[PDB]
């Protein structure tokens, strides 16, 4: 069957199904309703940065259309909606004055979701640092971010936490560290060779450390001030793509494990075990900041659940570990990614060049977290694939590849859960075609088509797939 035996009955009782967006990617009204600019507003408005010089000024205009979009998700039988609050929509300068119109938007959205029986899962941060904080403090390079983020988090807990019971602090700090500070292709565009300055061998580690410390401080505030009354939870969202040893050699198996440690262990070992992975300590040495015992104790156990964004997989080929002059976080891994084995590609690519369709990667990631980290509560916080630009409306709607993608990936997730993985929920990226960062509007991840000329929504085949699969 086109559902392939999948239904709510195929997953644990009370298992949560949702869709996901992020503020800058869908809201629009980027310079309206009192919102202050983020580092992404500045970046996207700079010619050459984004495909077609596009930006999120309007995006999908969810700001005005949110009731349409909530009605749609309810009609598709989803239980939950993961979205983010724009920090600069609440605090236009990142600190100080509150934008009451901004607060009103999120109240209206949260209240309508609950009215419609959709549980809000709320991210505090999704790449969108207030520009004022980047300029004044140097953003995530500054340890003061822990205080600044905590004050922002505190406001959100106070203001929305009587209704919001499922929080995330950050979205993919690895990608911020990697693209913002190693490669320098995302804001603030820092790297060794970059015009804005930087150092690809040191800054990604500083940035990751400050995300972990800020996460821990915000959760400490939640637990000490808000938890007793509000009785909600706070997690974090981490990207994890699977790495499989290219061969059964000791070298290749070590390479795959090294890649896992530099990718997900970078954050999970501090969050679960209170230290960075040993291999990163051994290889990165004095470039890897050290948690004090007090900080390690604040960070350890500070996530109530682990959000995982899972998309793809690759093979890893090893080498003899070498003494090398440090150049970048990326080069520190001492591995080679490989996308074919025995002459056959690991899988076909979606529109995004990095996204190989490899459903067994979902099983790989979830099983690995279960076995390595004491089976923590995991939520799949984003999974999906993209169509290219320039298709007709009807071609977008007949998204048979995406239907196959979800059926296969969810079957692999089911396999891991049936083997005992502690997965509490699953969220499809995305509800809507949206502003896909550097790809702008040239990458279409939605189960719902958005006509970017008219802003009309049209559910794709994959939307009706979810509706059928999720019927109560
Ligand atoms: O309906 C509005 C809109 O829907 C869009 O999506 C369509 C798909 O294009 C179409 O293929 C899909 O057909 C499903 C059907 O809904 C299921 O009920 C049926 O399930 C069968 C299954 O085939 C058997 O193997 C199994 O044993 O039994 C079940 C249940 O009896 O499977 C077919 C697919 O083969 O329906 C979607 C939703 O309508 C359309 O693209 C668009 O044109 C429509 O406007
Ligand atoms: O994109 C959809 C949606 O989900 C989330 O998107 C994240 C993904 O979770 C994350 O895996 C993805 O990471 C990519 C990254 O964007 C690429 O820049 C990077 O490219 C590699 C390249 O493949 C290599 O050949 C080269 O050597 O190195 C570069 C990196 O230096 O590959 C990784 C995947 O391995 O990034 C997405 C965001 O850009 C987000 O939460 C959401 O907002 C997205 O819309
Ligand atoms: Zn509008």
């Amino acid at each position: 069957n086109w559902l392939g035996g999948l239904s709510r009955a195929a997953f644990p009782k009370r298992f949560v199904f949702g869709t996901v967006t992020s503020a800058y990617q869908v809201e629009g009204m980027a310079a309206s309703g009192g919102r202050g600019p983020s580092i992404w507003d500045a970046f996207a408005h700079t010619p050459g940065n984004v495909a077609g010089n596009q930006n999120g000024d309007v995006a999908t205009d969810q700001y005005h259309r949110y009731k349409e979009d909530v009605n749609l998700m309810k009609s598709l039988n989803f239980d939950a909606y993961r979205f983010s609050i724009s920090w600069s929509r609440i605090f236009p300068d990142g600190e100080g004055r509150v934008n009451q119109e901004g607060v009103a938007y999120y109240n209206n959205l949260i209240n309508y979701l609950l009215q419609k029986g959709i549980t809000p899962y709320v991210n505090l941060y999704h790449y969108d640092l207030p520009l004022a904080l980047e300029k004044k403090y140097g953003g995530w390079l500054n340890a003061k971010m822990a205080d600044l983020f905590t004050e922002y988090a505190d406001f959100c807990f106070k203001t929305f936490g009587n209704r919001v019971k499922h929080w995330f602090t950050f979205n993919e700090p690895r990608i911020v560290a990697l693209l913002g500070y190693d490669q320098g292709t995302n804001p603030p565009k820092r790297c060794t060779k970059c015009a804005a300055g930087g150092n690809s061998a040191t800054e990604p580690y500083i940035v990751a450390h400050n995300f972990l410390l800020s996460h821990a401080a915000a959760v400490a505030r939640y637990r000490t001030k808000y938890q007793a009354a509000q009785q909600g939870k706070v997690g974090i969202v981490l990207d994890f793509n699977w790495y499989e040893a290219l061969s059964n050699s000791t070298e290749d198996q070590a390479a795959a494990q090294r890649a896992r440690d530099f990718h997900i262990g970078w954050y999970l070992d501090p969050l679960i075990n209170g230290h960075y992975p040993q291999i990163m300590q051994d290889l990165v040495k004095d470039r890897l900041p050290k948690f004090t015992p007090e900080q390690a104790r604040l960070v350890k156990g500070s996530a109530d659940y682990i959000g995982i964004n899972q998309y793809t997989a690759s093979y890893m080929k090893g080498q003899q570990l070498m003494q090398q002059t440090p150049t970048s976080y990326s080069a520190d891994w001492q591995v080679t990614a490989v996308f074919a084995k025995n002459g056959k590609p690991i899988g076909p690519q979606a529109n995004s060049n990095w996204l190989y369709i490899v459903p067994w990667g979902m099983y790989g990631c979830v099983n690995y977290i279960k076995q390595k980290y004491g089976n923590p509560t995991v939520v799949i916080t984003g999974n999906g694939m993209d169509q290219p630009a320039n298709l007709s409306r009807d071609q977008y709607l007949r998204d048979t590849t995406r239907v196959h993608f979800y059926r296969s990936y969810l079957t692999q997730l089911k396999k891991a859960i049936d083997e005992g993985a502690n997965v509490a929920g699953y969220f499809a990226w995305s509800l809507l075609d949206n502003f896909e960062w550097l790809s702008g509007y040239t990458s279409k991840f939605g189960i719902v088509y958005v006509d970017f000329n008219t802003l009309e929504r049209h559910p794709k085949a994959s939307a009706y797939w979810f509706r059928d699969m999720l019927k109560h």
